């Protein structure tokens, strides 16, 4: 895709703290830049759309190749038009503004650069309030392993780049973008937003999915780590008929501390309560303690009120513990009887891969169009009884969570996520 013509594109700033020990943090003048498919895609030499409602036009975009030369991607108005707002060190997203529902971002080194984070030995921190997030809402931070340049020096035919947030990819294969690999998703092209042909496959690091009710992380390997295409019902994920044909794991090795069996740690007046701000820090373990090692731990704490509060031991029978570690995640899949795709595409070895290729730091604001968030809140395979091991996730019920409902009864929702810190273990906090 070209770089559009119609809107400037200006990149919000937003600070972050890199440390090196408690205490002593350097800020850093980031920015974001808003996913290429929230964008408006017009021809190069007017201003007509490429993409109209849930269809491409055949004059201007009659093969993928074709479309992706005559068309490009339009610069955004993100406060005013997406409901992206910044203001020092944090960032707001709203989630319905006028015909906009969400947004998906990335933090940048440059204006035409990702920030790349290399994750292993090393400690993500955040402030979060999510008070505003009822069921059916997901306010996303994670981490992919995304080209820094958005593959512009792969790709001649994609001239935008990171600077108009291209090059996305994540463990569900998405077919639903318009642009992949320099070349739009035109043939194979089925209306609905919509899916294409091709997909674009990562692994994929869910360091934070939550809203007020429940919360998830969750490491998702793949074959390759990095940006790879898939095509046709082969991409596995959401979208193709059978989740498990891909070469991503899609479901992940999750820790959400409500499906692990604790229901008074997060919520609403909870341990974790929910109705104020809290900070999160996740800590990337390597077997012997060195930044070239396996991942082998994840480890999760909570800070409300200047209290220190870890991540709750898991109460399931026969798995044990509070961390993610090829042990809990072997253990959990098993007493809750999900197929170990886990283990299949790598465990966390795999997923220590991708964090050494280096990562691209997402933050997001999204509803659920295939399963209503209720993997997240809610009771999940909804024809299950709710008493067995891992199937209640959160308090939600299971008729929450539809788009055109949560879009009309809480368009005003919104997360804000702010004091971003990263370094070496235990630098981020005391
Ligand atoms: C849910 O998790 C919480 C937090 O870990 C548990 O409360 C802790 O219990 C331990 C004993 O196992 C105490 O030493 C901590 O002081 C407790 N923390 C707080 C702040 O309460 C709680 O027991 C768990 N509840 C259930 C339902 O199992
Ligand atoms: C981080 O601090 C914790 C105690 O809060 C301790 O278990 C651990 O050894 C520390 N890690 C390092 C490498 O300093």
């Amino acid at each position: 895709q070209q770089a559009g013509t119609a809107t400037a594109e200006n990149h919000p700033p937003l600070t972050w703290q890199e440390c090196t020990a408690p205490g002593s943090c350097t800020t850093q003048n980031g920015a974001v830049v808003l996913d290429a498919n929230w964008r408006w895609v017009h021809d190069v030499n007017g201003y007509t759309n490429c993409y109209t409602g849930n269809t491409w036009d055949p004059t201007y975009c009659p093969d993928d190749e074709t479309c992706a030369q005559n068309c490009a991607l339009d610069g955004a108005d993100y406060e005013g038009t997406y409901g992206v707002t910044s203001s020092g060190s944090s960032l707001k997203l709203n989630f319905v503004t006028g015909s906009n529902v969400g947004s998906r971002l990335y933090l940048l080194q440059d204006d035409s650069t990702y920030q790349i984070f290399k994750l292993l030995n090393r400690e993500f921190s955040f402030d979060v309030d999510v008070s505003n997030l009822p069921c059916g809402l997901n306010g996303a931070l994670y981490f992919v392993a995304m080209d820094a340049d958005g593959g512009v020096s792969k790709y001649p035919n994609n001239k935008a780049g990171a600077k108009y947030g291209t090059g996305y990819c994540d463990s569900q294969c998405p077919r639903d973008l318009k642009f992949i690999d320099g070349e739009a998703n035109v043939e194979g092209w089925q209306p609905s937003t919509g899916i294409g042909d091709h997909g674009s496959c990562c692994a994929e690091m869910d360091v934070w999915e939550a809203n007020s009710i429940s919360n998830a992380v969750t490491p998702h390997p793949c074959d390759t780590p990095g940006q790879t295409m898939c095509s046709g019902d082969d991409c596995g994920g959401t979208y193709s008929n059978d989740r498990y044909a891909g070469t991503c794991d899609p479901d992940g090795c999750d820790f959400n501390p409500y499906r692990m069996g604790n229901t008074s740690f997060y919520g609403p007046g909870k341990i974790i309560d929910t109705t104020k701000p809290f900070t999160v820090v996740t800590q990337f373990l390597t077997d012997d303690g060195t930044d070239t090692g396996t991942l082998s731990e994840i480890k999760r704490f909570y800070i409300q009120n200047s209290n220190v509060i870890p991540q709750p031991n898991s109460d399931i029978s026969g798995v044990t513990g509070n961390s993610i570690t090829t042990e809990f995640c072997t253990a959990q899949k098993q007493a809750f009887g999900d197929t170990d795709d886990f283990s299949q595409h790598g465990g966390l070895a795999k997923m220590g891969a991708a964090m050494q290729q280096g990562m691209v730091l997402v933050m997001s604001l999204w509803d659920d169009y295939a399963a209503q968030m209720l993997w997240l809140d809610s009771d999940y395979p909804t024809d299950a009884d709710p008493t067995t091991p891992g199937i209640a996730r959160g308090t939600c019920p299971t008729d929450s969570g539809v788009p055109s409902d949560v879009e009309s009864q809480s368009p005003n929702s919104y997360v804000t996520y702010s004091n971003i810190k990263f370094g070496p273990i235990n630098s981020t906090f005391t």
